[PDB]
């Protein structure tokens, strides 16, 4: 069961923090990879849970446990705007806050996860998913769910300007809704020793805390998905997946 909640946003480090969560508990972490590389599944199954936001609420607490069920902790989109709902969920969960400096981010989303509309870029990364199998389903449940965690309704996906203050205020709010005692706030480059500290387990000998999942890397899949168009043909070189 739930051990560790990741309220953390996408491009901050999420990969990285699920591949550290496994070292330290040797049990699997949920991630938007999982969905994709695993259980593309699960998509109808987030998509119709996010339009939810009281026999109203255990309906949906029961489906949230039901997708968690036989994992440790959950990063990424689309958990980020349930943290508060976790919490409830799972009472003796610690939560986690993965942030950084907000133009790095906004980029390494722009690069990654939400191309604007008139990048040329997006061509690329559409192509792309199109040889990992993903459809508009996919791109309405990343909408979705960034709209969840920002609690917007309304959300110009092409406006950087509103996409930073949206990351500014989620951050910050996270920061003031979870008890101060059961949050740690994981900036990019801090290590295993607070996040070790924090959980009150012995930090892992001799291995760095994990680095992966920069926007260099997905570019290079991205990439060779749309040169070969086979994932089993490229896999070898990206190991992380
Ligand atoms: O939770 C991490 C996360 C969750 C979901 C997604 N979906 C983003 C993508 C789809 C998309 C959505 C909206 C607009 C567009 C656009 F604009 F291109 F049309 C594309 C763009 C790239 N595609 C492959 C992929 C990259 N990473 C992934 C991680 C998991 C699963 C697949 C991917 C998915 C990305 C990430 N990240 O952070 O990579
Ligand atoms: N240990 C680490 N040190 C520095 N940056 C790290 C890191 N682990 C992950 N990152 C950065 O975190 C981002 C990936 O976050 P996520 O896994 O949530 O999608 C990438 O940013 P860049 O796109 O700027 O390279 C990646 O380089």
């Amino acid at each position: 069961t739930i051990q560790v909640i990741s309220a953390g946003l996408p491009r901050t480090g999420t990969k990285s923090l699920k591949n550290a969560l496994e070292i330290i508990y040797h049990k699997p972490c949920y991630h938007m990879f999982e969905i994709i590389f695993n259980k593309q599944s699960d998509i109808i199954k987030w998509q119709n849970l996010i339009h939810d936001s009281t026999t109203k609420t255990i309906a949906i607490y029961d489906k949230l446990k039901e997708l968690l069920d036989g994992y440790i902790a959950t990063t990424d989109l689309p958990t980020c705007g349930f943290y508060k709902d976790l919490m409830n969920i799972y009472p003796n969960a610690k939560v986690l806050l993965t942030i950084r400096d907000k133009y790095d981010w906004l980029h390494s989303l722009r690069k990654v996860v939400l191309p604007k509309s008139n990048d040329p870029w997006k061509l690329k990364i559409e192509e792309g998913d199109k040889v990992l199998g993903l459809n508009s389903d996919f791109y309405k449940l990343t909408e979705d769910s960034l709209k969840f965690a920002f609690q917007k309704d309304d959300l110009n996906f092409d406006d950087d300007q509103v996409l930073l203050e949206c990351y500014d205020e989620y951050n910050r709010l996270v920061q003031e809704t979870v008890p101060s005692d059961r949050l740690l706030v994981l900036r990019l480059g801090d290590g295993w020793e607070p996040l070790c500290k924090f959980l009150n387990v012995e930090i892992p000998n001799g291995i760095d805390y994990p680095c992966v999942n920069s926007h260099h890397q997905m570019t290079q899949l991205t990439e060779q998905l749309i040169k070969y168009k086979s994932l089993d043909a490229i896999i070898h070189m990206f190991p992380d997946l």
